[PDB]
């Protein structure tokens, strides 16, 4: 039993809710919140900008030190950093950004990072400003992630479309 509330069950291990991931993280304080990161961990907008804003820019300060030490992530890769006031840990995952021309096949590699964590609160990777089709992202999630994932979808219209079209 866990503290996630109000989710629709899609499969054995995937759950979905119309929610603001920042507010959901603030209430649940999950072990892991996933950020929709880029390779530079520049958290300017979308999910990343909102998560970083909620940490009062502490996420960005920590991320800048990470990059200065380690260099950029790979598209499809991830790193574990602090969850600050939102979660124990933040798993920064880089899905391909279609608006930069990155290969959508890398979306499966991106979701594979979730399998290193037993339970996660997450957005749909490569959705929103990353330019991928969220219905496709949900399909890849369900077919790739085997651990327990709680997906927060900010847009109510999109949430209803994802549910109604789910196979
Ligand atoms: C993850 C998606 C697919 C969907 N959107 C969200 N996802 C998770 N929580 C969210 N709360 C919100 C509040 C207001 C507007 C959007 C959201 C939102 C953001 C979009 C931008 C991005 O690319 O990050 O991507």
């Amino acid at each position: 039993v866990n503290s996630f509330s109000g989710y629709l069950k899609l499969t054995d291990n995937v759950y979905i809710k119309n929610a603001d991931i920042v507010e959901e993280a603030k209430k649940v304080k999950p072990t892991v919140v996933v950020n929709a990161a880029n390779v530079y961990l520049k958290h300017g907008g979308g999910v990343a900008g909102a998560l970083n804003k909620a940490t009062n820019n502490a996420m960005q300060v920590e991320s800048d030190d990470y990059i200065a030490t380690n260099g950029p992530l790979k598209v499809g890769g991830s790193c574990v950093l602090s969850g600050h006031n939102l979660a124990k840990h933040c798993l920064h995952v880089v899905g391909p950004n279609v608006n930069k021309g990155e290969d959508i096949q890398l979306l499966k590699s991106a979701y594979e990072n979730f399998n290193q964590h037993e339970v996660l609160l997450a957005p749909l990777l490569s959705a929103g400003i990353f330019g991928a089709d969220p219905i496709h992202s949900l399909r890849v999630c369900v077919d790739t992630v085997r651990t327990n994932v709680y997906l927060a979808v900010f847009d109510k219209n999109l949430y209803d479309k994802l549910v109604s079209s789910f196979l």
